[PDB]
């Protein structure tokens, strides 16, 4: 995977100096975001899509928050270097042109596009049966943020505060390794903890748009990363620095899936583990920062920036990623 | 598969409402690309995909010119409203991280990418096995207008001189109608013209940017139209005038298609036959368009804007789409 993507990141950052000097210019390939200098402002442009949850949504007919899973994907990503969101267009590749799942996701795209403040103002339909074997949904977001005001962690020093929001479950990262753990051995319809396996898998992901631009308009930011695909491996793209964490215990579907053979070293590479999106600001404003998000979400603190290069140890679970 | 499209598309049109009155308002869904309101200038967006002309190029391992076809087919989008495009981020949705594949991938990729003068800033690579049968590349460009330098074909009047810019081939639509009428009867391997079926059907997109920006640049202009989806039905997006066209001779690839049973209405609603890219101009300024697009491809004076709404008459071949 890394090998087969080196060939086009690279060929990536080889077209960068056609905008040299130009309008669009981009930074480097490798954050949350690309950012395009537009003179007065960066544009920060980012792409994602939803993933195989959507094989659950079809199983049980309710595509009404796969919507919500894509525009999530990306307003959170543009976040993750200080950007505004504002946009977003929307990849629907189909197996077939169905009124009633079209209708289902149209719901949910108003509903996260509310939550995120931004218009879906285009998209694309590709019937293609040969090639896809139920309904991908992905997208394109667009944010702004002014100059002087990125945050790509660059700002981080040991001695930080580490703060985690929580999530509203498995989010969008996981569920392949998740769905054939699980549904071939208890059953779409198994009950744990009072919600079918199906409404695990298909809780929608959590939108952070208003807490987030809220804290950076309140206090110091130094680091905001979402958890999505690596799991906690996601904090080494904001800084060299190492991290001292206490996680949060594993339940709900994370207990579940572990109880079932996978370590946690790999689960806290895979699943957020209840840990949406996490913030890194100087000790001084945690409590502040804290408060801020503790109206939207469910939040903690998780622990500190150290010197420890390169490593994340989450010290209560006595695991080194 | 229309009406599976107005639930999305109505849905989307009511999230305009979440950026009225502020940075990237958008217009309206419908034409080639979407423009948002940044102030001094216009922001274009689009996005789209590859399609299944991806399953002929894993058919036989000939990966190089997708990644054209992908860059192809969003800029000459932006190109549409009258916008120069900047930056692409690219959505590879893959069965398998083949790292022969995504070497071919990214060769076309930077081809596209330097003919079209655009940056590849980011992307997602998403490996799904269980949903996609294939290598699924589509991409989103981001483009940029001027206010007052917007063409949309509202300009568009009966007499306005029709002129067509050649493709170089089928470019990226009806190659499902291609593949399942061709392949299983002759083969990819079938020789027809001189070139092998599976070089017809991967002859990558042409790219317009250059000539297209020259002409808009030089001349007026009131109107033009990425020859895609739905053949010359793409005019009817322009205008509810009604267009008097002389298409070109039948050939390549087109005419074994049409040999092998599809009527010519139903080919020129699927395929290009041979016009990639539309422009349509005043007619006092037909023949210095002709020369500014004649220094790049191969360019044809199709006929005329008419009276006689909501038609298009291929009067050559009989036809009245
Ligand atoms: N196919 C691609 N083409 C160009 N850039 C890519 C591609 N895939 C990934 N990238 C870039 O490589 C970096 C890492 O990508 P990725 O791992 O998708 O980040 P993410 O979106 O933060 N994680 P996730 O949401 O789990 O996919 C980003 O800056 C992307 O822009
Ligand atoms: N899933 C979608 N969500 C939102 N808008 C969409 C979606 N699909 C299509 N649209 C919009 O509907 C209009 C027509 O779409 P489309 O038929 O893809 O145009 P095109 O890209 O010019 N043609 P093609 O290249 O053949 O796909 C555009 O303005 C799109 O932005
Ligand atoms: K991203
Ligand atoms: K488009
Ligand atoms: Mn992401
Ligand atoms: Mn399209
Ligand atoms: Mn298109
Ligand atoms: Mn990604």
């Amino acid at each position: 995977t890394a090998r087969a993507l080196r060939e086009i990141i690279r060929t990536a950052r080889e077209t960068f100096k056609l905008r040299k000097g130009k309008v669009g210019e981009p930074g480097d390939i490798g954050h949350y975001a690309a950012l395009l200098d537009f003179g007065n402002f960066y544009l920060a442009m980012t792409t994602d899509g939803v993933g195989t949850k959507v094989l659950v949504a079809e199983a049980v007919g309710k595509f009404d928050t796969i919507g919500i899973d894509m525009i999530a994907m990306n307003v959170n990503d543009l976040l993750c270097v200080g950007a505004e969101p504002l946009a977003l267009v929307d990849y629907f590749a189909v197996k077939e042109p169905n009124e009633e799942v079209f209708k289902q996701v149209a719901k949910g795209l108003y509903k996260g596009a509310e939550e995120a403040g931004v218009a879906i103002v285009g998209g694309e339909t590709a019937v293609m049966p040969d090639l896809i074997n139920g309904y991908d949904l992905a997208g394109t977001a667009i944010g702004i943020v002014e100059k002087g005001k990125v945050i790509t962690g660059e700002r981080i020093r040991p001695g930080d505060s580490v703060i985690g929001i929580s999530s509203s479950g498995i989010h969008s990262n996981g569920l392949t390794l998740a769905r054939k753990l699980l549904i071939p051995k208890y059953g779409l319809d198994y009950e744990y903890e009072g919600r079918k396996l199906w409404e695990w898998l298909l809780e929608p992901t959590r939108i952070y748009v208003r807490p987030i631009l809220e804290l950076i308009n309140s206090v110091e930011v130094h680091g905001l990363a979402a958890i999505t695909g690596g799991g906690l491996l996601n904090l080494k793209r904001l800084t060299n620095y190492g991290f001292e964490l206490e996680m949060p215990p594993i339940e709900g579907i994370f207990k579940l899936i572990h109880e079932n053979g996978v370590p946690l070293d790999e689960m806290f590479r895979v699943f957020n583990m209840g840990v949406g999106f996490i913030v890194v600001v100087p000790q001084e404003e945690k409590e502040e920062a804290l408060e801020i998000l503790s109206r939207h979400y469910k939040s903690y603190e998780l622990g500190n920036v150290t010197r420890e290069l390169g490593k994340i140890k989450v010290k209560n679970y006595g695991i080194t990623l």
